[PDB]
């Protein structure tokens, strides 16, 4: 006992590993367990704290990834595979990873990354999530947590103690509880913890901001291209229950009682559930996953919207934003006429089915309303305009406008909001041009991959990435992304009245106001009133 | 018998008068009667052909103007008074005026002007309608007709033979019948007659294009800032009847039967009806007149829309268009916050009541839909943007979009359509700047007033006016406003597929396509579907 890679925690001793980083080295503790393996009769159950172990836990290699659907649309294509599980998949997947500056800090800023993946996929071990560039460059202790996705993490039979719903959010919470209790031994300050995540991870961050049972475990938050109120991020208990039985219906399950259904589902091998999980969503849409958080009355006391209206949430500072072309990925994967290798010019016909796919809960009138809002009537048959119009529709409706709604509601009660719009397309992007500044592609800059030359980024991209990493880290440490007395351009606070935000790219910073207001007033105010009335 | 000012017609002989024009002279026959005086028991009745007279009818001075509301909002202001009656008003007002080139033509092009005035006002004798500049410059026989307006011309008790409705349209028709029968003696060609009018006059022209009983009396048509389908231009028989009894209710009338009501109304002096006529419209709106054409099953066989859809109308060539700021006059006179001498910056509050006033038949959802379509959300509190947005709303909804609807329907079955957008603001306009290119102000150029120097127009304005007068006259004569083999820029035909139109101003001609499509798809397609659904 006593060496830089050896850390003693309230759960037992762990042994890290030295890792190289930009010509220096840091410590890494990978695969530390924070919960009991959720296997056997534990499948679908709330997680349990990991029982302490004696001896030294070997924390030198990445853990297994949770059972999930694996994307095979482009076998060999790095653009899609960099998001697939890079470790063996297993239900025994509740571990976290920590990158620690060398020599070990005494009490420094802590950042906990929550991965995205639409609540049905995701891994903490992905190369784009490697925490070392950030820990090393910003001197922050970097944590990577994990959580059950799909049915494993979200099957919901409300009322049952065996499959209550939201267990994957509870998994995250448990990891946050562990960091709270032990990050000090790794030299991290448990009083200055910032949770950040992208897409479902950004939504998760917001759900922890809302949930009373989570608010006390962290200090501040960063949300990237995701909000807890996103339309794809949560369902009612009635709906969860319906999907859970439909899932049992696909696996030839006895459906007479929750106990019967649950018993059957715990019997199936993981892959059996994954093979049929896309058959349960009851309507056709851009998004085809069924298992997500439920508004249960516990993790979420009431509707997300009423909580937002009344200020029922953690008041603190937040930093959040979106990418310019949030919708392109979803279209590529779920809308007809979009392909990876063509320019995907869209027939006015494929355009109409595209909007239906995008606003599945709309009636005809609402479908017309969306169509009119996004159509250039002077040139309604332009295939590129139809393609980009659909890109905007999907991005606005599912990511950007829900986030602008969240930010405007939050700012009214919060203690400081910083908003960004990332619109720099990476020079080395392997995805087609028509996709633009793609959902997910700001992550590589948040994690500093552009500082690794072999990755072929440009010099200005390495500069953008350092500016970004420093904004994230300065904000996590102080609640402001700006250097006190620096002489760099200032990222202003987003306020209720001015609603300022900054672009995030390679050119001189520029401040703007009311990010996509024209479209978001339509999605957040008009369209809903239209559908409630009609 | 035999002299240039003496003309013998099937109704008797008439004696004209020589009139000076741009340093030359022409003949003018003013105040020729085409119907019996619609007085006494004839009030509200269909007109009767004028009984032939013996002797010579003195046609040297302007006739009386029909009984109408007189605008007194700006006593002394020439801008409003140039539209008021300039002759004594009288129920005995069914006369027409003819300007004839000297020496008398043998068989030349004839143009018949139908005045506008919202179906409650208007005179054929106005100085802006003086036919001499056009007759002289284009060698056309120019006719000016007249017709009863207000209750006198439109009180409608459908089913009654005493007050059937549309008598003012019948008045026009009778004048067209007279021109058809006698214009040859004045040297005009009855085979080449073009009816043209502005605002209610443009609507009238279109109603004659629709009405079977009128189609045979003319060859082609020009419509200026008015369409028969304008929302202010017609009512149902049920509604006409309701307004007629409400009118009787304001004059203490026995309301037990049509005969009783009608008897009472024929008893009142003209001014008694005019004094209370603005009290009958049942809702608050920008427009406050109640007496207009009725869809009666006779003059109009069926709904204007079904007639348009099925091609039930005269197939021929049409020339029509709008002014850029069709809505400013209506706002000045009927919306709060608009004044002749201020810039009329509009409070976001005065903006909301403005839209309600403008789309009186809309529910809340429809009111929101209009508001969203015209609001710049980046700068929603800009008083000039609110002022101009309202200008557009009123102009689009009441003049421009109804006309684009008419033109697109007509062109499908017609034999040639020419479309214009007049956007030149007269250099000498006496109305405030905020009003822009005002509804009604293209008339002075159609009638060639800019050729009279003392009127203080610029040299290019005299040029624009000659180009316009020549387009109107060439089109009336041939059905094409262009000179066969000229080398001037070509005004293209408006076709179903390309929808081309030209700007009409002092700069080199410019061709555009789909005049205000973005807004008109909203007013002609979306808003209606929205209100039918909700
Ligand atoms: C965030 O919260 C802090 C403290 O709750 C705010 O600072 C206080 O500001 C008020 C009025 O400006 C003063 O009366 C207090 O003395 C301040 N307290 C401290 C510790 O400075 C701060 O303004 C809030 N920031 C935002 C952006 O809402
Ligand atoms: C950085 O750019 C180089 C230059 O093209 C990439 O190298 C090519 O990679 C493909 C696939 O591995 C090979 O078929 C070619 O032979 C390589 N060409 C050269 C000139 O080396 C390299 O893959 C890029 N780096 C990364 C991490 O993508
Ligand atoms: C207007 O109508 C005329 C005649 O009804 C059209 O001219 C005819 O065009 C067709 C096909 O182009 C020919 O078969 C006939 O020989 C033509 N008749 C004459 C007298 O030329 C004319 O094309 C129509 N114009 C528009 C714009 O619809
Ligand atoms: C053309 O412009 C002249 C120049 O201002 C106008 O003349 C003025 O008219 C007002 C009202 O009649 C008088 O009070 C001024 O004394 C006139 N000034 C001059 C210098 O003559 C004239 O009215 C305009 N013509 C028309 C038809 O409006
Ligand atoms: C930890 O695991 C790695 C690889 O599995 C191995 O090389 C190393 O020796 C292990 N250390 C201990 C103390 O077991
Ligand atoms: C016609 O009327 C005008 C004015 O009313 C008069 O000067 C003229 O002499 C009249 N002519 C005849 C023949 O009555």
């Amino acid at each position: 006992d006593h060496s830089e890679l050896l850390v003693n925690t309230k759960s037992g001793k762990v042994m890290g590993t030295r890792v190289p980083v930009l010509s220096s080295h840091i410590s890494a503790f990978l695969g530390i367990p924070f919960a009991e393996p959720p296997v056997g009769n534990m499948r679908f159950r709330r997680p349990e704290p990991k029982k302490p172990w004696s001896g030294v836990w070997n924390a030198s290699t990445y853990p297994n990834n949770c059972q999930q659907y694996v994307d095979e649309q482009f076998p060999g294509f790095s653009g899609s595979e960099m998001w697939n599980p890079n470790r063996e998949m297993s239900e025994d997947c509740l571990y976290l990873n920590i990158w620690v500056p060398s020599p070990r800090p005494k009490s420094t800023t802590v950042m906990v990354w929550i991965y995205g993946g639409g609540f049905y996929s995701g891994s903490s071990t992905l190369d784009v999530y490697n925490g070392k560039y950030l820990a090393y460059t910003e001197e922050v202790v970097l944590v990577s947590l994990s959580y059950r996705v799909g049915a494993f993490g979200f099957l919901a039979l409300h009322g049952s103690q065996e499959a209550p719903g939201n267990v994957g959010l509870l998994d995250q919470r448990m990891a946050l509880q562990w960091v709270h209790d032990n990050i000090q031994f790794f030299g991290g300050d448990p009083k200055t913890v910032t949770i950040f995540g992208e897409s479902a991870g950004g939504a998760s961050v917001g759900m922890h901001i809302l949930s009373p049972g989570s608010r006390d475990l962290f200090r501040r938050a960063i949300l990237q291209s995701g909000s807890p109120n996103c339309p794809w991020a949560s369902v009612s208990v009635a709906e969860g229950r319906r999907r859970a039985v439909e899932l049992g219906r696909n696996l030839n399950c006895n459906l007479n009682s929750d106990e019967e259904l649950i018993h059957c589902l715990r019997e199936k091998k993981p892959q059996e559930l994954i093979d049929v999980e896309w058959n349960v969503l009851p309507f056709d849409s851009i998004f085809r996953f069924s298992f997500v958080p439920v508004i249960d009355g516990e993790f979420f006391p009431t509707s997300l919207e009423s909580m937002l209206n009344s200020g029922n949430f953690k008041k603190t500072q937040i930093l959040l934003g979106v990418n310019k072309d949030e919708g392109s990925f979803f279209l590529l994967y779920g809308a007809p006429g979009f392909s990876k290798d063509s320019e995907s010019k869209i027939s006015r016909e494929d355009f109409m089915s595209g909007v239906k796919l995008s606003v599945p809960h709309a009636n005809d009138l609402g479908l017309d309303a969306v169509t009119l809002q996004y159509t250039d009537w002077m040139d309604d048959n332009n295939g590129i305009k139809n393609r980009d119009g659909l890109d905007d529709i999907v991005g606005d409706h599912n990511v950007i406008c829900p986030l602008m709604h969240f930010v405007n509601k939050y700012t009214k009660f919060g203690n400081g909001t910083y908003l960004y719009f990332f619109n720099h397309r990476a020079s080395n992007l392997v995805w087609p041009e028509w996709m633009g500044v793609i959902h997910g592609y700001e992550i590589e800059f948040v994690f500093g991959l552009p500082l690794v030359k072999e990755l072929n980024y440009t010099a200005e991209e390495e500069a953008l990435s350092r500016r970004i990493m420093h904004y994230w880290a300065t904000f996590a440490k102080t609640g402001n992304p700006n250097e006190p007395h620096s002489q760099e351009s200032k990222w202003p606070l987003f306020t209720t009245k001015e609603q300022k935000f900054i672009d995030l790219n390679t050119e001189p910073m520029k401040v703007h106001q009311r990010l996509r207001v024209q479209m978001c007033v339509f999605w957040n105010q008009f369209l809903p009133k239209l559908l409630n009335a009609t």
